[PDB]
């Protein structure tokens, strides 16, 4: 039972009209950056005693932060921004949410009512312009109508395959006195008609059988497995069936353990992308058939009876066309299928040993590895350093980029929302503001961002909001001085032709520009640089150690090239599995 | 005569096509920002030997940049971004080039064509989401269209109202060969049958007739006006007429001349808001009648014939209508209004001395002020110095807020485009971005950049940019350790309730949080920090002589409020002249 | 109800348009590509494996063939009125089920789907998905000019038919060949049906004739045709009706026929919408 602040006949703000509808979706915390079609929002928050804002020093790290939120959390993420360049700001996150899939509901100030449409101060057409980048949005036109949308904002948002829902609300409805209704109905009459039924056990035994009479099965998990932790590993256990993960499914299946076969696609391992390749069953659980995974499809798993489990009709055929398919969540779809198996045991009796012991002879001859030049730092060992001494149970929130693929690689995450990442739109500058976000949901978590030195400085004002706020959010940052997959593809594919892509100053080239130390010291936050693999143990134990916030300046050789590599469009015949720039 | 580094009977890549078509146009700097979908067009730049790219450390830089370049110069600003991500950075830059009417080209790569609408990787329907925030905008569908849609880009984005215009390029485009036709009709027929005639005699006899039979005349000139100082400057000494500028006109007649009202609005000076009112004749030179000049649209100069100059038809008759209108070029207008003026001088014998006087009585009565307490420093007082240093002929950007407005009221600009600032859109963080551009396309000139301590931070990334292309940009940065603007209308209307506004670390609340020195020294910028006002002289005169980029702290009270005021949708007699958070 | 649809069977969906694959239900077994082609490799495959298959739904069959004996396409003749199902069979018989048929929308759409065996694809023109009235008339136009030597027929309403009867004129002109059947019950006859089942047929605008003179045929469509120089008739009596369609037929050029028929007939069977196979409703009508 719900307590309001005002009596249930009193008139209020709808500005504290919808900061209540905030509390009773149980939102704790919001990501807000004050303007003046926002101030009421402000005002009301202020009045709230249940909600904390974190306060933002740039609104795209207010919706990277919301994402961390979200992603690491199963929780919605909130933002809000004020009309007009606060709405803008808040573009490239909302895109970022849509494409990984994310529940997000921003929220932002508008003009008054009136002059929306005239070019007035600070307005933006933000339902026009977020209008294909979002799962939906919303004009509030009168303050009745706030109760409503908001709860069909994380209804939307939250249900279903998640997203980002923006509500766009005029200054003069946050001003309007008005008595809210709770309890109205949704209009939502086509979505909730669309929502999938829980899976039919004439689709689940049809699995099972595919299975039985496979010899070489892979699993192909994605970021739809991640509320379904435990029944894909009773999955496991009842098939003996490897787990192949994208980008966005790491964690869903420990990393760690003897049946992972880690990330299969373009930067995936080979044994990973062996087994998709040579599989005779591939199981196909809240994945989308990225290009990035499959390359050319043609060719992807093309000896394979494919089945598909998705939320999504509408994902269900479109790159491939599978020989099953179950529309619906993939957590009930898993605990239908282990009810069956379980019981059915000691008739199926599953054994893919020999098809097993195939990927293991791969695992041995094309292992993830690299190489140590004399004491110079492999990117790639500083991220096993920070696995073994986190105990793989870290939340890494990371870049894009040459450091993200090897944070990607490098760690074995046990669990899901460890692993924070912009896969979809791959958007620089999401490292640190998501382990703002991640560190706010897990407060006794480690949070460690793995930054690129180009990602990092893109929103390195958020170095304030983590001081501020007191975040013990770590810092491993991966300095190359370049932007290194772009000029990893330069070496690759245009003869090292360097085009823009050193981030350093040429005028003094052999040193490191520029000084990430300096940027930590002015907003107060601890920081060290390590050169040496020799230093580089006790320099990330003394990252871990020191509490609060830390910088780590990990310099590393930009020659380092991210392996294995297949490339665009290509197939598993042209993996790429040795080279670099030098 | 062009000459071009391929044969006429030379196939070669599009992006090659692009880059040339780039030359042809005249463009010598543009500001990209490399990634997977635009690399091809990089790789184009670094065979360019006449265009220079500044590489930008966030595409919201490179955009901004491009503004300032632009309105530095009466030149097209350049930006180029890589799909996704990178096209969404630039959202916040076009809609504020749209909003101030700035010429601007963006380019932006794309996914290749046959994967568009699919959720490719990185892939933004960014011609959707930028339709209404853009004057117009191109999806390129083959390679042979370059040439055309390039010139087209160029021709709306400078002709009549100026303009962002973007282009999206898939990379499949730019890949692909082909030989280019430069002498493509561009096909734009509904736009150029639309393009204003030159003015007609009868229209500026009209307006003559109307200035001889007034006897309170008041210029009202804005953004308009940029490209007409000659021409307003002789339309004013055969006239007599005081001239009251916007914030988007300041500079096109001398702010230090007796006939200047400086700025109307709600942070005019009193003179020139009393003049509007009080008038009987009102000459509306090249602006578009915004509440933020005009308030209470009823009680505007509300005992005035009106005369309505502008280049957009749209614009004429939508808040207020004229009794006298010319569509079309205002410089046309005021060389046409000269000549009459000229030959019938002795005619007409116009003499509006003692509506002058009446307004300079004004002008003593109620000048712009400010209160100095103790030692500490004024930031009216701190503009007012670097005035004098620098003679006022200093190219000067701010960001937005109390700083912006102070350095708009106390720094007296005798040219146009010595003034950039985002007036339509309002969008913090543009400040150092435009400065760079201003820098570029004015390397002589001395660039100053008066930022508040919020919107500093917002793109403070940038200083790795100004410290690497060695731009002389100069910071003056007013610290109030707040977001004064919001604090300001919270103290007013809010009864002081903060919600948001302290940028300082609650923790250590009388230290200056961040230190923006050391954000100085990380990009190896000479800084340093002053307090007292008697060491505020020499401390301005060091940044000036210092060569190269500098950035100056200047610690000011918070409590101090800008004024005058006029509240929201006011009117004149509403007028705030003193107060502040004290 | 699609929940009730098929609800014991494993569902096979072969479309060309993958948009339409698991829209609606989800397939066990789907083919997203031509028909035609994946019929030519079944076919192979059903063809070398038929020794080994034994394919045999006899039983099947034969369960099916009770329910054709039980519940066969039926209707009721009253005196000597003219029953407009009646009328498409007697054209079925003197066409040999080979004509071309074009329709308008409502209950005679439905008749003329009934009972009317159509031997081959495109013999069956019809608006389906939109379900336009006015259809039937131009599209027999289309039909004829596309096919000259064939038998076209367009079996239309009486509202449907006068809402293009304009064309009556393009087809004189253009001497085509077309004839009309128009089944004539003086009603927007689908929605007359409807308001019968569901509003205790309380009429809505739904007679098409003239209330100051109701027992009179209103319009006369014979002088639509006399007007466009096309020779027309009318029946009214079941026993004249199969000369009467034979002489449209024997006629060279452009032809129509009048047929009267009594307005409270009812299309049958019917499934309520959104309903199940046991709301299916076999008999009743309007009288
Ligand atoms: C530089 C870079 C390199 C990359 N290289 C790779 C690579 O080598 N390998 C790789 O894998 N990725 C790579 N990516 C990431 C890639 O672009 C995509 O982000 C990712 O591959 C797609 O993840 P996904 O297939 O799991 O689908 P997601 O984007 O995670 O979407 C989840 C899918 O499951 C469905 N779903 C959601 N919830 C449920 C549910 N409860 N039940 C059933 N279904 C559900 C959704 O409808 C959706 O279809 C890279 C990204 C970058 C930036
Ligand atoms: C915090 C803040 C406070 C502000 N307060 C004020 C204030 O107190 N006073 C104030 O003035 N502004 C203020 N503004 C700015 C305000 O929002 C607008 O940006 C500005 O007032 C509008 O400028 P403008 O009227 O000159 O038109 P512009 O935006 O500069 O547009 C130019 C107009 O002239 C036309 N034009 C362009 N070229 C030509 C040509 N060659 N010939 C003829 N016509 C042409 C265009 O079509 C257009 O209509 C403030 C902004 C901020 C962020
Ligand atoms: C320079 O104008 C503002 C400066 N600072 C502000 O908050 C700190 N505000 N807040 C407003 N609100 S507003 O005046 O009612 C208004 C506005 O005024 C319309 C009024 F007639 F109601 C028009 C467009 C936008 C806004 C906005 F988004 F800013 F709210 N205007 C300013
Ligand atoms: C992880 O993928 C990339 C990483 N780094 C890159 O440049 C440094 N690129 N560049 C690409 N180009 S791409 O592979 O042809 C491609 C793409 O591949 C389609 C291919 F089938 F042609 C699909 C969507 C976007 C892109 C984009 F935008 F990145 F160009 N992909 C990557
Ligand atoms: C330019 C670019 N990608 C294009 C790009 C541009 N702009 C944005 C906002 N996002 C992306 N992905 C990359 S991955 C460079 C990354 O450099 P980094 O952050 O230092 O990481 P790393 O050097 O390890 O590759
Ligand atoms: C929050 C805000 N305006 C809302 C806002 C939010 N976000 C953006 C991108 N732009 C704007 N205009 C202002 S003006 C605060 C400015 O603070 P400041 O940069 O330190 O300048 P000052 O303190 O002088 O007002
Ligand atoms: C009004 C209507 N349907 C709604 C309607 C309205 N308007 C158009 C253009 N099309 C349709 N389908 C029908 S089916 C009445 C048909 O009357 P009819 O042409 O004489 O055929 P019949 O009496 O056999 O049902
Ligand atoms: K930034
Ligand atoms: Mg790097
Ligand atoms: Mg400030
Ligand atoms: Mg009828």
């Amino acid at each position: 039972t719900f307590i309001s602040r005002f009596a249930p006949d009193q008139p209020r703000k709808g500005a504290d009209i919808l900061v209540e509808a905030l509390e009773r979706q149980g939102v704790e915390t919001v990501f807000a950056y004050p303007g003046g079609a926002s101030m009421e929002i402000h005002q009301a928050l202020t009045r709230s005693s249940s909600i904390r804002n974190v306060l933002p020093r740039h609104e795209q790290g207010g919706v990277f932060a919301a994402e961390g939120y979200a992603r690491s959390s199963g929780k919605p993420g909130i933002c809000i921004a004020t009309s007009g360049p606060g709405a803008t700001n808040l573009v490239s996150g909302l895109a970022d949410a849509l494409l990984d899939s994310v529940p997000l509901v921003a929220i932002t100030g508008q003009v008054p009512r009136r002059m929306i449409g005239t070019d007035a101060f600070q307005e933006t057409p933000i339902v026009e312009v977020t209008r294909s980048i979002t799962k939906h949005n919303y004009l509030v036109m009168d303050v009745e109508d706030i109760p409503r949308i908001i709860e069909e904002a994380f209804f939307l948002a939250t249900s279903g395959r998640p997203g980002p829902v923006l509500v766009d609300v005029p200054k003069d409805i946050q001003q309007q006195l008005a008595i809210p209704n709770w309890e109205q109905a949704m209009r939502l009459p086509g979505y909730m008609s669309r929502m999938p039924k829980p899976p039919e056990d004439s689709h689940l035994e049809q699995i099972v059988r595919l299975i039985s009479e496979s010899k070489k099965p892979v699993l192909y998990v994605g970021g739809g497995c991640l509320n379904s932790s435990d029944e894909l590993g009773r999955f496991v256990e009842l098939t003996g069936i490897p787990v192949a993960s994208t980008l966005m499914g790491l964690g869903s299946y420990p990393c760690d353990d003897e049946l992972s076969l880690h990330m299969l696609g373009m930067h995936g391992t080979v044994y990973a992308n062996y087994a998709v390749e040579h599989s005779d069953l591939l199981l196909a659980f809240g994945v989308r058939f990225d290009d990035r995974v499959t390359g050319k499809l043609e060719a992807f798993a093309s000896r394979a009876k494919i089945v598909h489990i998705d939320i999504d009709s509408a994902e269900i055929g479109k790159n491939k066309t599978p020989h099953v398919s179950v529309c619906g969540d993939v957590k009930l779809a898993l605990q239908g299928m282990n009810k069956v198996l379980e019981n059915r045991a000691e008739e199926l009796k599953l054994d893919f040993g020999v098809w097993r012991n195939e990927l293991n002879v791969q695992k041995q001859k094309f292992p993830l590895s690299f190489k140590t030049f004399g004491e110079a730092i492999p990117p790639q060992y500083a991220i096993k350093v920070l696995d073994e001494l986190t105990d793989g149970k870290a939340i890494i929130s990371t870049g894009v980029g040459q450091h993200q693929m090897w944070a990607a690689q490098f760690y074995n995450y046990k669990k899901p929302r460890q692993w924070l990442s912009s896969g979809g739109l791959g958007a620089m500058g999401f490292g640190l503001p998501a382990a703002i976000g991640a560190s706010v949901a897990n407060p006794d978590a480690i949070v460690v961002d793995i930054d690129g030195d180009g990602s990092f400085i893109m929103n390195v004002q958020e170095l304030a909001t983590i001081r501020v706020e007191n975040l013990p959010v770590k810092v491993l940052l991966l300095n190359n001085q370049h932007l290194g997959m772009v000029m990893q593809w330069e070496d690759r594919f245009y003869k090292a032709n360097r085009a823009h892509t050193f981030l350093g100053d040429p005028a003094q080239e052999d040193e490191i520009f520029p000084n990430m130390l300096l940027f930590a010291a002015a907003c107060g936050i601890p920081a060290a640089r390590v050169t040496k693999k020799a230093d580089l143990r006790e320099a990330i134990q003394t990252m871990l150690d020191t509490p609060g916030p830390y910088l780590l300046d990990v310099i590393c050789p930009h020659q380092e090239h991210v392996l294995p590599m297949i490339p665009s469009g290509g197939t598993f015949n042209d993996v790429i599995t040795e080279g670099d720039g030098r």
